[PDB]
């Protein structure tokens, strides 16, 4: 019969930027 | 027998980084 | 039966946090 599932894939990429910061006082 | 099943995916990757500086 | 491959990547992360305020 089949042997067991793989381990777990890698990590996924790095989220994308965050948004800009509030003005500058 | 034959292989196994390929795993699960892994975990979700990191957060991005931070933006850039607001306006001035 | 040996075993399966590994699982593919997972998720992209979530954005960063916002950058700091400006000048």
């Amino acid at each position: 019969p089949p042997g067991p599932p793989g381990p777990p894939g890698p990590p996924g990429p790095t989220g994308p930027p965050g948004p800009p910061g509030p003005p500058g006082p």
